[PDB]
């Protein structure tokens, strides 16, 4: 891993449920089976959407937390633990899709106004989940929402692992702005949304605020707007991307764009914390989307992130560190390719983000974007999950692994694993002042070989007088490793004479000693 150490000692994997519900797609007793299966092959938890659009269907607060309580028994029925999201958005609604679980239809006639509801700069309408501009709503509604899932839920806090919000839609904390209707899927840029009436008063109203007035406007904006109504969202947002962010209005823009991600971003934090804490103690996460297209073109750069909600991927990381919301990314499975037309950088987003998230002492985890069929992409999630310092990972989805057990036993060896404490001992290293030592081996959690950012530091112990470390490694998996030294200046000097193995590795705390 990055920065000399070892994987996260703390690392879980878990298994994203199918988007119908169990009954649509077995019967309770074969889930029963299926979850201890998964549970054989490291797995710990499944996570599964319960819709905002089943649990309040018929009107305000009218629960039906029936499916989720049943679902719950069942893992512990299985010996199981669960991971909830609170899906508060739309599932599925255009046929392919496997749901169509919009969000509860009365929810829109709270409001006359069209803010509940996102606008394109085409016009594009899209309700698959609240505004976050209606903080009103969003609090009452999910406070009480979040409030009476605890209620449901309490009975089982003993198998619950963790809980999801759901920021946005997909389960993402995002806008809208990538879909079919707007012009805007992959690969395309992405669209600004925030062209309701409603968005543009917020847009001007927090520019009147900044600075006091349209005379202050026009002079850290160096325009000519004549009144208070011309204070607009972009007309063009093509402009826009090519050169219109660079200017003063467009960094304002930006940031209330983004701010306003930021500002839900801690609303339902306090909401989940306030409904969750006391009773189940677990800790409470959120998703950002993995947007890799047009990343690097060179005529609109990160196209689709900015109209997405993305400028400032350290800003928006701040808002979750303060919202004590653990982050969720996706895309771990992909490559970076970073040509045209496309423009993908997958890879390289995911490095930035986990870093950012590292520094900030954010907990992370991963899942893939598509379905894994070939263990290949699983050997590129294992290297960013095991040298990345992801705490987990999570697998969409469930029907990919459990009805084809070749899948299922190429992700148990190389991500079902159980992280166990070593001690690495290597006596009579030939080391001159200023010279550092480390390990590599072959499997990811060892850093595959790599001397130049993954490998694995070991230090001095002077009373044994000898290079040693405490790793984590995957217990019970064949490890082969070595030894080398890095001059102080970076470059690697020697390595150890023989090759190093521990077969398996052992599920017990212990020493692996070997000499140079
Ligand atoms: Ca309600």
């Amino acid at each position: 891993a990055v920065n000399g150490k070892g994987m996260n000692p703390d690392y879980k994997a878990y298994l994203m449920a199918p988007l119908k519900k169990i009954p649509e797609v077995t019967n309770w007793e074969t889930f029963e089976n299926d979850l201890r299966w998964a549970k054989q092959n490291g797995f710990y938890a499944i996570t599964v959407d319960f819709w905002w659009g089943d649990m309040e269907k018929n009107g305000d607060q009218q629960f039906d937390f029936s499916y989720a309580q049943r679902f719950a028994q069942s893992v512990k029925n299985a010996g199981m633990k669960m991971i909830p999201i609170i899906s508060t958005h739309q599932c599925g609604g255009n046929v392919g899709d496997d749901c169509n679980v919009p969000i509860p239809s009365w929810v829109w006639n709270q409001k006359s106004d069209d803010s509940l509801y996102f606008k394109s700069e085409t016009g594009t309408v899209n309700k698959e989940t609240l505004n976050p501009l209606a903080s009103d709503v969003i609090r009452k509604e999910y406070g009480e929402l979040y409030t009476a899932f605890a209620a449901a839920m309490k009975p089982y806090k003993d198998v619950i692992a963790k809980i999801y919000l759901s920021g946005g839609p997909a389960g993402e904390l995002r806008y809208p702005s990538y879909t079919t209707s707007d012009g805007t899927g992959y690969p395309s840029r992405g669209k600004f949304q925030a062209y309701t009436e409603f968005a543009k008063s917020k847009f001007r109203l927090w520019v009147l605020n900044k600075y006091g007035s349209l005379n202050e406007v026009n002079k850290a904006w160096g325009t000519k707007l004549i009144s208070e109504l011309a204070i607009l969202p972009p007309s063009d947002g093509e402009q826009f991307l090519m050169n219109g962010y660079l200017s003063m209005y467009g960094k304002d823009y930006l940031e209330w764009y983004q701010g306003i991600l930021e500002n839900h971003t801690k609303l339902i934090g306090e909401l989940a914390h306030n409904a969750f804490d006391t009773t189940f103690q677990v800790p409470i996460g959120a998703k950002i989307a993995g947007v890799h297209w047009q990343y690097n073109n060179p005529t609109i750069p990160h196209g689709a992130e900015k109209p997405a909600g993305y400028n400032d991927y350290s800003h928006l990381l701040d808002a979750f560190k303060s919202a004590k919301l653990d982050v969720t990314f996706t895309c771990l499975e992909m490559t970076d390719k970073g040509s045209y037309p496309e423009y993908s950088m997958p890879k390289t987003l995911v490095q930035n983000i986990a870093t950012l998230a590292n520094e900030k002492g954010i907990v992370l985890n991963g899942e893939n974007a598509l379905s894994i069929g070939n263990e290949e992409e699983y050997k590129r999630v294992a290297e960013m999950a095991f040298n990345y310092n992801f705490a987990g990972f999570t697998l969409l989805r469930y029907q990919d692994v459990m009805y084809n057990n070749s899948l299922m036993g190429k992700f148990k060896d190389l991500l079902g694993v159980t992280p166990v404490m070593q001690t690495i001992v290597v006596k009579n290293v030939p080391t001159t002042i200023g010279d550092t030592v480390y390990i590599t081996g072959n499997r990811a959690e060892l850093g595959s070989w790599d001397t130049k950012q993954y490998p694995i530091q070991l230090y001095y112990d002077s009373h044994s007088n000898d290079w040693r470390g405490n790793v984590v490694l995957p217990a019970e998996r064949n490890i082969e490793f070595k030894a080398f030294i890095k001059s102080k200046d970076g470059t690697v000097k020697s390595w150890q004479t023989i090759q190093q193995s521990w077969n398996p590795v052992p599920l017990k705390t212990t020493s692996h000693t070997s000499s140079w």
